[PDB]
């Protein structure tokens, strides 16, 4: 009968188990393919050159630290809206739209939903079939039923696009649909631009409510070029939400710096959607932490700093692939039986190896190599020094 | 029928129309007392000596930027701990305290509100009149009904304790009761120590749930005595919530860096409640921003920068302890025959000067002189080079 003898121990990610396996294997050469971040050949995070010298720059101001808008930096704001749109849209011309600073891409997608949740509370959400977990954790805990459409095809290593369609060709009016803008989380599989324009067509048709998710601007083939699904939606005259990241194209994880784009159709329609959206930040943290976004803001703002952040992404975008190739060649060199060309058609940070649980375990347990349990692996993780280890590793696996 | 048709616009925050008027009014001897941070004798925010030490060695030191652990830096919450409960504490010895580094003293308001909800979504919440008005916003978003238990006498300038002890009195089991540790906002008015232990009585023997919010750490009396009220509740072994912030103690507003801490009855349940706050704080931003988090917790590591910061956080109380003094000799040798005594008792950065909305007005027109329409003042905007003016139109005001 006290406060909290009642209180459950909460699910268990199961991350945490292959992670607690991980760090008790005594060998000295493990490798974990289980994590979900850019790491250098040490298996450490870089500090990206752009950020590091943005960071000296400001520390030397040593400027005052009073709050900022409840909606964030301005300048910042207005950056991410002409990064995600381009610099002349039409869009950003006509005060159409408002960007709210938030807690990554995370806290991006919680204050859509939250705010979501106040228009209509009775409407689904609707993720892919496999999403990254906190996709169906974060709307159910906002109060949404969530389902997923139809999308990853274990069958061909890419995507049942015909299932999708149909699943959306089902929802009903106001039904959030969570897209993937790129770099697909957990698979890699990715729509191309043409059957983008077919979900752009039936979201519109149908009156669903488009949330695209905006992780990897930078991974897949280039910065604009990967926006070019919320630039598709953003033309179609919708309302859209976009939830955008720069924890991995800034590797910026640990300072929480995104945002919340929302395309409205009309000035006066975006000074009410921000003004009911500054209430939802303003009861969960008041208003946003400055460090990160500042930071952007201010390589964003440089041509130097800018630009080398370019180059420095594009050498990111650029050593994941030359894993994927290097993978797929040294696994057929290596004689299976397995065609792994699908690896090079995955994009971003991640794969669905399409290793079964059963190879999953033994290559951990014989390897010391730790892959998911349903084949993800991050290849983005691999690098010339793991390399060779993991393919012979996999190779010894498939027999 | 399109998506954001009813949206409406939501009412515009009374202070930033204050605050808009007060850069309206082209007289240089204006003053802005309805602001609600700290400034310095020169009227600026203090970065602390501290910070920025902390702050230098941080960046310089250029170190990468992974997630933080859900619950964040866990020397942070080792550290916050010990500030509220003092380093011998049997409670932290015994693995019974839950902290959880937030995005504020609101982030940990709302962290602690959201899984409060999941315990018990019928329990009411109960707020002191008049309080920082983000209380009441922020648990009616949360799904609570609020209610206001009588605190603020204005007819003696202090506290209607049998009013609010009456009150407590007649609350249902599990009503969650928000109580102010010291420097009460937006009043100034604190419980004495003989009152502190009626409330812990009470709260006890109605089987409330208390939930203490400690945003003024050592701008009351010293660091360990503001935290009475909080080791009080501690002392007898009731399930406390507590909000902590380091945002005014600090001079870290902007880098949104609270806890929350939960006291809780053995290591077992411990775990179990830790494991649902992650839960509740993974689907809302993931995981907690570092710069500001990093910077508290090596001030608070280091001895010489732990050293600086108690000084520089006891000049902090000392000025305002000289302002309110200040105004009080001036209000009395300009001939105003009212007792503003109690400016002297009030603590912390604001006060309820007692001016009706009309005298506010005046103070506002003939003056510059910008208060609250509540009469609320921030003492803290008080320095040398603007207490004349302003005691001289109080007093100009007062016959």
């Amino acid at each position: 009968m006290s406060l909290f003898s009642a209180v459950e121990l909460a699910p268990r990610d199961p991350i945490l188990g292959l992670n607690e396996a991980f760090n008790a294997d005594t060998r000295p050469t493990k490798v974990n393919l289980g994590v979900g971040v850019y790491t250098n050949e040490d298996g450490k995070i870089p500090l990206l050159r752009a950020v590091r010298d943005a960071e000296k720059a400001r520390v030397e101001a040593g400027l005052p630290r009073g709050y900022l808008p409840i909606d964030g930096i301005a300048a910042y704001d207005a950056s991410v809206q002409k990064l995600l749109l381009g610099d002349d849209s039409p869009l950003i011309a006509a005060g159409r739209v408002v960007t709210a600073q938030a807690l990554g891409g995370t806290g991006a997608l919680k204050i859509g939903a939250d705010f979501l949740r106040t228009l209509n509370p009775k409407a689904k959400v609707a993720i892919s079939d496999p999403s990254w977990e906190n996709h169906r954790a974060l709307f159910d805990m906002a109060g949404f039923e969530v389902v997923a459409y139809p999308y990853y095809d274990a069958k061909t290593n890419g995507v049942n696009f015909d299932g999708m369609l149909a699943a959306l060709n089902g929802y009903e009016p106001g039904t959030i649909v969570v897209l993937h803008a790129c770099c697909h989380n957990p698979t890699g599989v990715d729509l191309n631009d043409a059957q983008w324009a077919q979900v752009v067509e039936v979201v519109k048709a149908r009156r669903l409510v488009p949330f695209l998710d905006i992780a990897y601007q930078g991974f897949g083939e280039s910065i604009e070029a990967d926006a070019a699904a919320v630039r598709l939606f953003a033309a179609a005259n919708l309302n859209v939400f976009v939830s955008s990241s720069f924890s991995k194209s800034f590797s910026l994880y640990g300072e929480r710096v995104g945002a919340l784009s929302i395309i409205t159709d009309s000035k006066d329609e975006a000074a009410r959607v921000l003004s009911q959206l500054k209430r939802v930040i303003r009861t969960n943290y008041s208003n946003p932490p400055t460090h990160g976004g500042a930071i952007v803001a201010a390589v964003l703002a440089s041509p130097e700093l800018r630009a080398s952040w370019v180059q420095e992404l594009g050498e990111m975008r650029d050593r994941i692939r030359a894993m994927r190739n290097g993978l797929v060649e040294r696994l057929k060199a290596a004689g299976i039986e397995r065609d792994f060309s699908f690896i090079n058609a995955q994009r971003g940070m991640f794969s669905y190896s399409g290793l079964t649980s059963a190879q999953v375990d033994r290559l951990r347990e014989e390897f010391g190599i730790y892959a998911v349990s349903t084949g993800r692996i991050c290849v983005a993780a691999l690098n010339t020094r793991n390399l060779d280890v993991v393919a012979n590793a996999i190779a010894a696996v498939l027999k």
